[PDB]
């Protein structure tokens, strides 16, 4: 312990705290809610922590202390207030008890103590530990990719480069956590740590990092978006993926292995287009067998075994494919020549072919990306500069084999790679890097994938959902994983369920070559293939929405959102009651199927669907079925074709034509799927999709406003598309406009103003007239959000919509105002009417209680459960008070005895 504080002095650039031990700390005030506290036993007070190697020059911070300016520091006063020293600016009171040295921070806007040390910093055992008060309602997020976990109260998390990709490991640590009390802390260290959020003593949180230094950035903010924006201003805004990065990729090696003709039914046999069965061999496993060597371009009497042939199969199977890594395999390489330049020419010809097919090429790496002598490369070296400038590579994946050391290593590597992409293309290619073993800052260059796990089993989904959520809460919105795992497979239902929910996630990797079957969306039967295509096409149609929430995640909430981000006033949104669902942007609640529980009809039984907000209607995206929030639904029947996705009524979802890659998007069209519910709004972002020019303001935004009746009510609806602001290379100014307004009745009238001039709309007599014509509207009871899913599910999945089409117009010069009179979107709402119209001892397990007494509701520890279809209900996931009420046609009853 450094002892009592004897003095706090305002120096030229920071406040100097002198402890009775003679140890000093510097407080740097960066803005009115962010400060750095640096207790440096060495007295050097260097701006940056020591990395694990001096060549690791990429910094945690993206903004220097000097870049924040001196204003907040100038406007912070130190006062000697008897038993305390106080630092005070417009934002914070930082209060230090003189005798104990304990720091506490009053947020002056809240007039509440947000952070309070309860024991002094401890430097024992070559670690630096802070001990904080933990309050009963205080929750904690962050830590990076905390495999299986997102909400950390009552647990400890390891801030360690664990190189463990399965539940309970850490695929990508981050020394960043935040408290729902309204603070975030970045430990300014490259050293591993352990954050114990009151795992045995619930009133104490301890944060420990190895080392002899205590250096931390403390930021105070009253919103989760503000905490993340603080983290991003400090450590770097997330990179915005190029549009193609949101599309599934195919990853494997096509330069190294051999295919041997085998019998059908041979272990590992794969059928090819010649109608024969082949089994894949590494060259060293061939033994006396003879096979056909793979190549990227299939130029060697081997076309069906080539990387080109895989592009052709995704095309033949009409599957989206954004990008392709053809060298993803240990020692695989990307050419078979005697030179790097010969291999780069082979890869360039692959990239020409991939690009002719609308697919970008990335490379995997297990190594440094530069030759020992770039002017004289050796065969088998890497030269990301030539790979980029000569071969046209646009993306990079960093194997643990490269970045496995962790901490400063990965950040240095991905920073250097990002700079090469940009420099070699003069900014024509923005970075597209997928990494792991990250740290604070990684997000500004790279997204993460979660590493190697076994698919073909429900645990593959179950642990991934919270993993994504917690990754995103850690300031990494660009998260992905392998589609149905790198290992295993042979479980059709898991495969379909994985493609389903990852539609509503950023990055999808078909990590092929290691599994129980090929890793593609067409590896299973036609039922699975058509479902996977349907969900992949839905993602392609959602690209304007997805790109818009991606833009938001550059300086705001991430794309995968913990329930608490969108519903901060509900306790359920913070706990493991929210571990298996999330908001995909603001507008979609995704509650993936994550276990094999079923009925005899093969329907999955989904428990614990938490629908927030007693005042909010949630709309099944596929069927239009409506559900009242403020409840957790158990026993929800979910057919194989379906993933539980609910639209937040009010949602504007920008859409586009189904497409297999960004070059197939019609840039001369725009389309909005709207669920009007009072006054809502959406900001649609666009840019050139590929370059760094967005960072220099080459982008455009379009504000869409929907102003109509509340859910299920009738009224006037005004949809206003404000003029598009901004421009960029190959910006298309002249676009047609579609609105698909979910509606339950034909309107009284639909009128259209374009830049203040009326456009006469005709009522289409039928769908074919509507589809053929422009300046029309059409009330359609056969509206399909996803025709591929309708066809794949064997369900029509018809919904009712009022669709409106306007002719091409200048989107910059002229707005759109559509007025619908007699607008209504009414359906029956499950739990819509909350109007007031024993413990079964023999069934008590260790962790499940069964209560007995058109449906019922039960309150479990202050959380309301619904969809209880019979005369009993069991509650589990226990290591409790039960009230029950009846549900009928005309409302409910009041709470029975606790
Ligand atoms: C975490 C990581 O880098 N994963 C890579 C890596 O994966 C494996 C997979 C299996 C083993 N093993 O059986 O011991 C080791 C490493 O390299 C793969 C190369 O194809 C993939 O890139 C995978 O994502």
């Amino acid at each position: 312990s450094v002892g009592a504080i004897v003095s706090i002095e305002k120096a030229e650039k920071n406040f100097v705290i002198t402890y009775a031990s003679g140890k000093k700390a510097q407080i740097s005030i960066l803005n009115d809610h962010l400060f750095r506290y640096h207790l440096d036993p060495t007295g050097k007070f260097e701006e940056y922590p020591t990395p694990n190697d001096p060549k690791h020059v990429a910094k945690i911070t993206a903004k220097t202390m000097a870049d924040y300016g001196t204003q907040a520091f100038e406007q912070t006063n130190v006062t000697d207030s008897g038993n305390q020293f106080i630092l005070e600016n417009n934002g914070l009171k930082i209060i230090f008890e003189k005798e104990s040295a304990l720091m506490k921070v009053l947020d002056k806007k809240k007039n509440q103590v947000i952070l309070e040390e309860t024991a002094p910093l401890s430097f024992k055992n070559d670690k630096a530990t802070q001990t904080l008060k933990q309050s009963s309602q205080e929750n904690y997020f962050g830590g990076g990719t905390q495999n299986g976990r997102f909400t950390h109260k009552g647990t400890a998390i390891q801030i360690v480069n664990t190189n463990n990709w399965v539940d309970g490991g850490v695929a990508s640590p981050n020394p960043f956590y935040w408290s729902t009390a309204g603070y975030g802390v970045v430990r300014n260290t490259w050293k591993p740590g352990n954050y114990d959020f009151g795992s045995h003593d619930p009133q104490t949180t301890t944060t420990t990092h190895e080392g002899t230094d205590f250096d931390a950035f403390y930021f105070f903010n009253d919103s989760s978006a503000g905490i993340l924006k603080d983290y991003y201003e400090l450590t770097g805004k997330p990179a915005l993926m190029p549009e193609y990065g949101f599309y599934e990729a195919h990853l494997n090696a096509y330069n190294r292995d051999y295919w041997v003709k085998v019998a059908e039914g041979t272990a590992g046999a794969v059928k090819f287009e010649d109608g024969n069965f082949y089994k894949e061999y590494q060259p060293g496993d061939l033994g006396n067998l003879n096979g056909t060597l793979e190549s990227l371009n299939g130029e060697k009497e081997n076309y069906q075994f080539s990387a080109r042939a895989v592009i052709d199969r995704y095309k033949k199977n009409d599957m989206p494919l954004g990008w392709f890594l053809p060298n993803d395999g240990y020692g695989a390489g990307y050419g078979q020549t005697d030179s790097l330049d010969g291999d780069v020419q082979n890869l360039k010809e692959f990239t020409d072919y991939a690009q002719a097919n609308g697919v970008e090429v990335g490379l995997w790496t297990q190594s440094n990306l530069h030759p020992a002598d770039p002017k004289n490369p050796k065969k088998g070296e890497r030269d990301i500069a030539k790979e980029v400038s000569v071969a046209g590579v646009k993306a990079l994946k960093t194997a643990v084999a490269w970045v496995g050391y962790g901490y400063s290593f990965g950040l240095n590597g991905v920073e250097d790679a990002a700079n090469v992409f940009v420099k070699e293309t003069d900014g024509a290619v923005r970075p597209m890097i997928v990494s792991l073993d990250g740290w604070a800052g990684t997000q500004r260059h790279a997204g993460i994938w979660t590493g190697d796990q076994t698919g073909g089993q429900w645990e593959y989904i179950r642990f991934h959902i919270p993993t994504y959520i917690g990754t995103s809460l850690s300031g990494q919105p660009n998260v992905g994983s392998d589609m149905d795992g790198i290992f295993g497979g042979k479980n059709k239902e898991v495969n379909i369920r994985d493609f389903q929910w990852k539609t509503f996630t950023p990055v999808q990797l078909n990590m092929d070559g290691w599994g129980s079957n090929p890793k593609t969306p067409f590896a299973f039967d036609q039922e699975a293939t058509d479902l996977n295509r349907a969900y992949l096409k839905l993602k392609s149609m959602m690209m304007p929405y997805n790109y818009s929430i991606a833009k938001e995640s550059v300086d705001g909430l991430p794309m995968v959102r913990a329930m608490a981000l969108e519903f901060p006033n509900e306790g359920t949104a913070y706990t493991k009651d929210s571990q298996y669902q999330y908001m995909w942007g603001p507008n979609l609640l995704v509650a993936p199927i994550y276990n094999g529980n079923q009925d005899e009809a093969g329907n999955s039984i989904r428990d614990g669907i938490y629908l927030p907000d007693e005042k909010q209607v949630w709309v099944d995206l596929f069927t239009g079925e409506k559900y009242q929030g403020g409840r957790v639904l158990n026993g929800v029947k979910t057919p194989l074709w379906k993933v539980p996705v609910f639209v937040k009524d009010g949602s504007i979802i920008p859409m586009t034509n189904p497409n297999n890659n960004p070059k197939e998007i019609q840039r001369d069209q725009r389309s909005f799927l709207i669920y009007p519910n009072g006054a809502t709004s959406f900001n649609m972002y666009e840019d050139d999709g590929i370059s760094t020019s967005y960072e220099a303001g080459q982008s455009a935004t379009t504000k869409i406003n929907s102003q109509g009746p509340k859910s299920n009510e009738k009224g006037d609806l005004t949809v206003t598309i404000e003029p598009t602001k901004g421009s960029y290379k190959d910006f298309v100014d002249e676009r047609s406009t579609t609105l698909d307004l979910l509606a339950s009745e034909a309107p009284e009238s639909v009128t259209a103003m374009v830049g203040g001039t009326e456009v006469t709309l005709k009522q289409a007599a039928n769908k074919e007239e509507f589809l053929a014509g422009t300046n029309l509207y059409y009330f359609d009871k056969e509206f399909q959000v996803n025709q591929y899913l309708s066809e794949a599910s064997g369900e029509k999945l018809n919904q009712s919509a009022l669709s409106v089409k306007l002719a091409k117009q200048s989107v910059t010069a002229k707005d759109v105002q559509i007025t619908v009179k007699g607008f209504i979107n009414k359906g029956t709402v499950d739990g819509g009417n909350t109007t007031v119209d024993a413990i079964n001892e023999e069934k008590t397990t260790p962790s499940s209680l069964t209560l007995q007494w058109t449906s019922y509701e039960v309150e479990r520890d202050g959380t309301v459960f619904g969809n209880i279809q019979t005369n009993t209900a069991t509650f589990d996931g226990f290591s409790h008070t039960f009230r029950v009420r009846a549900v009928g046609k005309n409302g409910v009853s009041e709470w029975s005895e606790p």
